[PDB]
Protein backbone atom coordinates (compact mmCIF):
# COMPACT_ATOMS: atom_id res chain seq x y z
CA UNK A 1 0.00 0.00 0.00
CA UNK A 2 0.97 3.47 -0.30
CA UNK A 3 0.31 6.82 1.35
CA UNK A 4 0.96 9.61 -1.39
CA UNK A 5 1.65 13.23 0.25
CA UNK A 6 2.56 11.54 3.66
CA UNK A 7 4.03 13.69 6.68
CA UNK A 8 7.51 13.37 6.19
CA UNK A 9 8.08 11.04 9.29
CA UNK A 10 5.95 8.37 7.93
CA UNK A 11 7.96 8.59 4.34
CA UNK A 12 10.91 8.26 6.55
CA UNK A 13 10.28 5.45 7.82
CA UNK A 14 9.36 3.32 4.85
CA UNK A 15 12.55 4.96 2.51
CA UNK A 16 16.25 4.23 2.69
CA UNK A 17 16.55 7.95 2.06
CA UNK A 18 15.15 12.01 3.38
CA UNK A 19 13.18 13.72 1.10
CA UNK A 20 10.33 11.30 -0.23
CA UNK A 21 6.75 12.05 0.40
CA UNK A 22 5.12 8.57 -0.11
CA UNK A 23 4.63 6.24 2.73
CA UNK A 24 4.89 2.33 1.75
CA UNK A 25 3.45 -0.23 3.59
CA UNK A 26 2.04 -3.55 4.05
CA UNK A 27 -2.30 -3.06 4.36
CA UNK A 28 -2.14 -5.29 7.11
CA UNK A 29 -1.08 -2.25 9.07
CA UNK A 30 -0.71 -3.54 12.74
CA UNK A 31 -4.17 -5.07 12.26
CA UNK A 32 -4.66 -7.59 15.36
CA UNK A 33 -2.00 -5.76 17.38
CA UNK A 34 -2.65 -3.51 20.19
CA UNK A 35 -0.49 0.19 21.45
CA UNK A 36 -1.38 1.45 25.07
CA UNK A 37 -0.56 5.29 24.79
CA UNK A 38 0.42 6.00 28.30
CA UNK A 39 -0.24 9.84 28.60
CA UNK A 40 -2.37 12.79 28.76
CA UNK A 41 -5.46 10.77 27.05
CA UNK A 42 -7.03 10.13 23.69
CA UNK A 43 -9.58 12.29 21.75
CA UNK A 44 -10.86 8.95 21.07
CA UNK A 45 -14.09 10.61 19.17
CA UNK A 46 -11.86 12.08 16.61
CA UNK A 47 -12.52 10.66 12.94
CA UNK A 48 -9.06 10.00 12.47
CA UNK A 49 -9.01 6.94 14.38
CA UNK A 50 -12.26 5.44 12.90
CA UNK A 51 -13.34 3.97 16.10
CA UNK A 52 -10.39 2.21 16.80
CA UNK A 53 -9.56 4.26 20.06
CA UNK A 54 -10.82 4.04 23.85
CA UNK A 55 -10.05 4.93 27.06
CA UNK A 56 -9.40 2.25 29.49
CA UNK A 57 -8.15 4.53 32.29
CA UNK A 58 -7.42 7.60 34.14
CA UNK A 59 -5.84 8.67 37.17
CA UNK A 60 -7.68 12.09 37.32
CA UNK A 61 -11.16 13.61 37.66
CA UNK A 62 -11.63 12.96 33.87
CA UNK A 63 -10.58 10.55 31.25
CA UNK A 64 -10.68 13.36 28.49
CA UNK A 65 -7.75 14.38 27.11
CA UNK A 66 -7.91 18.59 27.73
CA UNK A 67 -3.83 19.06 26.98
CA UNK A 68 -3.24 17.50 23.27
CA UNK A 69 0.11 15.94 23.66
CA UNK A 70 -1.49 11.89 24.27
CA UNK A 71 -3.92 12.52 21.22
CA UNK A 72 -0.30 14.08 19.18
CA UNK A 73 1.14 10.48 19.74
CA UNK A 74 -1.91 8.14 19.42
CA UNK A 75 -2.19 9.67 16.03
CA UNK A 76 1.18 9.37 15.00
CA UNK A 77 0.97 5.20 16.21
CA UNK A 78 -2.38 4.47 14.82
CA UNK A 79 -4.66 7.59 12.81
CA UNK A 80 -6.03 6.84 9.43
CA UNK A 81 -3.50 9.99 8.31
CA UNK A 82 -0.86 10.36 10.14
CA UNK A 83 -0.23 7.04 11.85
CA UNK A 84 2.38 4.51 10.86
CA UNK A 85 -0.08 1.40 12.06
CA UNK A 86 -3.09 2.66 10.59
CA UNK A 87 -5.12 -0.98 11.71
CA UNK A 88 -3.98 -0.80 15.48
CA UNK A 89 -6.09 -0.56 18.57
CA UNK A 90 -5.57 2.62 20.27
CA UNK A 91 -5.63 2.11 24.80
CA UNK A 92 -5.53 5.24 26.51
CA UNK A 93 -4.06 5.34 30.11
CA UNK A 94 -3.82 9.33 31.36
CA UNK A 95 -1.44 8.92 33.80
CA UNK A 96 -0.75 12.70 32.94
CA UNK A 97 -2.83 15.89 34.06
CA UNK A 98 -4.17 18.62 31.25
CA UNK A 99 -1.06 20.27 31.78
CA UNK A 100 0.93 17.54 30.92
CA UNK A 101 2.50 16.86 34.28
CA UNK A 102 2.27 13.78 36.67
CA UNK A 103 3.49 12.32 39.72
CA UNK A 104 6.35 9.29 39.06
CA UNK A 105 3.87 7.53 41.62
CA UNK A 106 1.02 7.78 38.74
CA UNK A 107 3.11 7.26 36.04
CA UNK A 108 4.56 3.64 37.77
CA UNK A 109 0.59 2.55 38.46
CA UNK A 110 -0.20 3.44 35.22
CA UNK A 111 2.36 1.13 34.05
CA UNK A 112 1.56 -1.86 36.43
CA UNK A 113 -2.37 -1.35 35.02
CA UNK A 114 -1.03 -2.15 31.39
CA UNK A 115 0.73 -5.19 32.18
CA UNK A 116 -2.18 -6.38 34.21
CA UNK A 117 -5.01 -4.89 31.65
CA UNK A 118 -3.43 -6.83 28.95
CA UNK A 119 -4.69 -9.69 29.75
CA UNK A 120 -8.01 -8.88 29.39
CA UNK A 121 -8.00 -7.88 25.79
CA UNK A 122 -7.89 -9.67 22.37
CA UNK A 123 -4.96 -8.77 21.06
CA UNK A 124 -3.22 -11.51 19.01
CA UNK A 125 -0.61 -10.19 17.44
CA UNK A 126 1.03 -8.50 20.64
CA UNK A 127 1.06 -5.55 22.87
CA UNK A 128 3.25 -1.84 22.53
CA UNK A 129 3.38 0.36 25.25
CA UNK A 130 4.37 4.21 23.87
CA UNK A 131 5.69 6.31 26.87
CA UNK A 132 6.28 9.75 25.68
CA UNK A 133 7.15 11.24 28.91
CA UNK A 134 10.19 11.39 31.24
CA UNK A 135 12.11 13.40 33.82
CA UNK A 136 14.76 12.94 36.25
CA UNK A 137 16.45 9.57 36.99
CA UNK A 138 14.45 7.36 39.64
CA UNK A 139 15.38 3.55 39.80
CA UNK A 140 11.16 2.95 40.95
CA UNK A 141 10.47 4.50 37.59
CA UNK A 142 13.09 2.17 35.46
CA UNK A 143 12.22 -0.72 37.72
CA UNK A 144 8.40 -0.29 36.28
CA UNK A 145 9.22 0.01 32.90
CA UNK A 146 11.46 -3.04 33.45
CA UNK A 147 8.33 -5.05 34.69
CA UNK A 148 6.22 -4.09 31.63
CA UNK A 149 8.53 -5.36 29.08
CA UNK A 150 9.27 -7.79 31.59
CA UNK A 151 5.18 -8.90 31.10
CA UNK A 152 5.69 -9.35 27.63
CA UNK A 153 4.79 -5.80 25.96
CA UNK A 154 6.97 -4.06 23.61
CA UNK A 155 8.10 -0.78 25.60
CA UNK A 156 9.46 2.44 23.77
CA UNK A 157 9.67 5.38 25.81
CA UNK A 158 11.31 8.84 24.64
CA UNK A 159 14.91 9.80 25.30
CA UNK A 160 14.09 13.18 26.71
CA UNK A 161 14.34 16.67 25.43
CA UNK A 162 17.44 17.98 26.90
CA UNK A 163 20.14 17.57 24.71
CA UNK A 164 22.18 15.80 27.14
CA UNK A 165 22.70 11.75 28.14
CA UNK A 166 19.37 9.78 28.73
CA UNK A 167 21.73 7.96 31.60
CA UNK A 168 20.03 10.94 34.22
CA UNK A 169 16.87 10.55 32.92
CA UNK A 170 13.51 7.89 33.32
CA UNK A 171 12.28 5.38 32.65
CA UNK A 172 14.78 6.68 28.81
CA UNK A 173 17.62 5.30 31.12
CA UNK A 174 16.52 1.72 31.66
CA UNK A 175 18.64 -0.47 29.69
CA UNK A 176 15.80 -3.04 28.89
CA UNK A 177 13.34 -1.07 27.43
CA UNK A 178 13.63 1.16 23.93
CA UNK A 179 14.39 4.03 24.59
CA UNK A 180 13.93 6.71 20.95
CA UNK A 181 15.73 9.81 19.46
CA UNK A 182 14.38 12.10 17.37
CA UNK A 183 15.73 12.87 13.46
CA UNK A 184 14.47 15.82 11.48
CA UNK A 185 13.79 15.70 7.53
CA UNK A 186 17.09 16.39 6.53
CA UNK A 187 18.60 13.39 9.03
CA UNK A 188 20.25 15.68 11.49
CA UNK A 189 19.39 14.52 15.02
CA UNK A 190 17.26 17.08 16.63
CA UNK A 191 18.46 19.85 18.51
CA UNK A 192 16.59 18.97 21.44
CA UNK A 193 17.63 14.90 21.54
CA UNK A 194 18.87 13.15 24.24
CA UNK A 195 21.52 10.83 23.11
CA UNK A 196 24.27 8.24 24.52
CA UNK A 197 24.48 4.99 24.63
CA UNK A 198 21.40 4.19 26.49
CA UNK A 199 19.91 5.01 23.20
CA UNK A 200 18.46 2.17 21.12
CA UNK A 201 17.45 3.72 17.86
CA UNK A 202 16.08 7.18 16.41
CA UNK A 203 13.00 8.02 14.59
CA UNK A 204 11.16 11.04 13.01
CA UNK A 205 10.81 13.89 16.09
CA UNK A 206 10.50 17.25 14.49
CA UNK A 207 7.88 18.91 13.00
CA UNK A 208 5.70 15.88 12.66
CA UNK A 209 2.10 16.50 12.31
CA UNK A 210 -0.74 14.15 13.68
CA UNK A 211 -3.88 14.48 15.22
CA UNK A 212 -5.01 17.26 18.20
CA UNK A 213 -7.71 17.83 20.36
CA UNK A 214 -10.79 19.46 18.69
CA UNK A 215 -11.09 17.14 16.04
CA UNK A 216 -8.13 19.21 14.86
CA UNK A 217 -4.22 18.62 13.81
CA UNK A 218 -0.99 20.26 14.23
CA UNK A 219 2.80 19.44 14.33
CA UNK A 220 4.63 19.89 17.13
CA UNK A 221 8.93 18.80 17.87
CA UNK A 222 9.97 16.50 20.23
CA UNK A 223 11.14 12.71 21.47
CA UNK A 224 7.38 12.40 22.21
CA UNK A 225 6.88 12.41 18.51
CA UNK A 226 9.89 10.46 17.64
CA UNK A 227 8.70 7.45 20.08
CA UNK A 228 5.12 6.66 18.81
CA UNK A 229 6.98 5.95 15.40
CA UNK A 230 8.60 3.07 16.48
CA UNK A 231 6.15 1.92 19.35
CA UNK A 232 3.96 2.24 15.81
CA UNK A 233 6.07 0.35 14.29
CA UNK A 234 6.94 -2.60 16.64
CA UNK A 235 3.08 -3.15 16.61
CA UNK A 236 3.62 -3.10 12.28
CA UNK A 237 6.55 -5.75 12.37
CA UNK A 238 4.72 -7.83 15.08
CA UNK A 239 1.21 -8.21 13.18
CA UNK A 240 3.73 -9.09 10.06
CA UNK A 241 5.16 -11.92 12.38
CA UNK A 242 8.72 -10.48 11.93
CA UNK A 243 9.15 -10.24 15.45
CA UNK A 244 7.70 -10.40 18.95
CA UNK A 245 7.36 -7.95 22.22
CA UNK A 246 10.38 -9.19 24.04
CA UNK A 247 12.98 -8.83 20.93
CA UNK A 248 11.16 -5.97 18.51
CA UNK A 249 13.59 -3.17 19.77
CA UNK A 250 16.78 -5.55 18.75
CA UNK A 251 14.69 -6.44 15.48
CA UNK A 252 14.34 -2.89 14.72
CA UNK A 253 17.80 -1.51 15.21
CA UNK A 254 18.84 -4.85 13.06
CA UNK A 255 17.28 -3.71 10.31
CA UNK A 256 17.42 0.00 10.61
CA UNK A 257 19.20 2.59 8.30
CA UNK A 258 22.38 2.33 9.80
CA UNK A 259 24.82 5.75 9.48
CA UNK A 260 22.31 8.57 7.94
CA UNK A 261 21.98 10.57 10.66
CA UNK A 262 24.27 13.68 11.61
CA UNK A 263 25.47 15.59 14.39
CA UNK A 264 25.72 12.18 16.34
CA UNK A 265 27.98 11.68 19.19
CA UNK A 266 30.66 9.41 19.39
CA UNK A 267 28.57 6.41 21.30
CA UNK A 268 25.25 6.94 20.36
CA UNK A 269 23.75 4.49 17.88
CA UNK A 270 23.14 5.64 14.04
CA UNK A 271 20.44 3.99 13.56
CA UNK A 272 16.79 5.19 11.97
CA UNK A 273 13.84 3.70 12.03
CA UNK A 274 13.30 1.41 9.03
CA UNK A 275 9.90 -0.96 8.11
CA UNK A 276 11.88 -2.37 5.12
CA UNK A 277 8.72 -2.57 2.83
CA UNK A 278 9.21 -3.99 -0.45
CA UNK A 279 6.71 -4.49 -3.04
CA1 LIG B 1 20.50 5.89 3.58
CA1 LIG C 1 17.42 -0.56 25.43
Amino acid sequence: AAQTNAPWGLARISSTSPGTSTYYYDESAGQGSCVYVIDTGIEASHPEFEGRAQMVKTYYYSSRDGNGHGTHCAGTVGSRTYGVAKKTQLFGVKVLDDNGSGQYSTIIAGMDFVASDKNNRNCPKGVVASLSLGGGYSSSVNSAAARLQSSGVMVAVAAGNNNADARNYSPASEPSVCTVGASDRYDRRSSFSNYGSVLDIFGPGTDILSTWIGGSTRSISGTSMATPHVAGLAAYLMTLGKTTAASACRYIADTANKGDLSNIPFGTVNLLAYNNYQA
